[PDB]
Formats: structure tokens, sequence, C-alpha cells
């Protein structure tokens, strides 16, 4: 069971976004049998947001995972799932170094593996 | 001593597999006297997997060979051994062109007397 979570490489500059814009990339993997995965935001990211030092909160979205109130999930039995988290078109994005913290879970049927993820994405000038 | 190793002809689509589904075919030949063979996965395939570009792994299986921790093997002294490697019924298969790499070894009782790398790629899907 392996999890990789990191900022995307594309630069984001302060302002109001024309389009959906990548901010994080996630990969969840396990050769062992499973039903799927959860990505649960933790601490300040609760709500599914990325957060700067000055407390500015920005929503994350992904087209590779589903959402259920406060977390992402997906039923996927394959060995490996990839996901991009993007910021939505229109969103104003302001000052700083924005951190996402969460916890990945692997489940069956019941959680059988889990690991914290954290990464920080930069915005601006 | 010859080895033939290649992707099967049957088309695979991504999704949950409804049956044991062929992926590769292996032929190991020697009319010379020998005890058996090993088929040892190499590189990314170690563990017994075919591995796609993005690193996704699918387990390979065969009913024609035995297994010893990390490799297949068979005592078979005949001139020719065939084997087919299949994906297990129910496995959800996804994204890519999946390669298997390994090494074949022919052994005798007394001990390896011939060896050769094998490599092939199987396409999945859509």
């Amino acid at each position: 069971f392996s999890v990789e979570f990191k900022a995307t490489e594309n630069e984001i500059v302060s302002g109001k976004l024309d389009a959906d814009t990548p901010a994080f990339h996630l990969v969840m993997s396990d050769s062992g049998e499973h039903k799927g995965w959860n990505v649960r935001p933790t601490g300040a990211s609760e709500g599914g947001q990325m957060v700067s030092a000055d407390g500015t909160r920005v929503d994350l979205h992904t087209n590779e995972l589903s959402w259920d109130n406060d977390h992402w999930w997906i039923d996927d039995g394959s060995e490996r799932v990839e996901a991009t988290f993007f910021l939505a078109a229109g969103d104003e994005v302001k000052a700083g170094e924005y951190q996402f913290t969460g916890r990945v879970e692997e489940y069956v049927e019941t959680v059988i593996n889990s690991k914290d993820i954290s990464a920080t994405k930069t915005v601006k000038e």
C-alpha cells in the first residue's frame, strides 16, 4: 500500500481564474484486494479546502473522485488510482502558500490501510 | 534451446474481468537433456506482474507452471513446454500497454545451462 501526494508543477498567479486549474496530484496504490478509497480532509482543510497562512480558504475539486459531504471517495479495485485536484474557473486566488492536509483510506466490503497526506501549493507574483 | 514469448491475440478491455483472461504465451524448447525451467520476473515485473507506463500492475497467473516465492518453475524434461499467462477473473483492469520482462532459465540435475531474457507488451482497452 502506497500513497503519493504532491503539488502540481503549473504556476498559479493571484487573481480570478479563467479555467479549472490543477493544484495537487494524488496516486493511491495497493496490489492487495480492496473495494476502493477515501480521501478525507483533515484539520484546516476540513471542508475539502486548501488553506494559506493568512487563513484564505480555496476549494479543491477532482473529476477522478466522487464526493460525499466532506470527503472524496471512489470504488476502484485496480492496483492503482490517480487523481488531480484542481481549482475551479472563476475562483479568486489570493495570498500565499496553500496547504492541503488529509488522510487517505483503503477500504473493503471497513478500512484496512490509511496514511496522512500533506502538500503545499504556491500562488503568485 | 529456444524461447518464444509473446502477447496473446485476444483483445482486453478495461473493466472487471468476467473470466480468466489470456495475456501472454510462452514456449520454452530444448530437445537436449534437461530437468526443467525457471521463468524469473525482472525489473518492474518483479513479484509476477505486468506493468504499464504509469506503473499500474496486474498480477499474472499460469496453470502450466509452479511458483516458488518470486518466480515460476517446472520440472519438465520434454522437448517443449508451453505456458499461457492469464489475468484472474474479477480483477479490475485499467490503463495501458502493460509490459512483462523476465528471464528464462533451463536447468539440469547435478544447475542452469542456458538462459535468455523475455519481454512483451499486452494492450488493454479503450
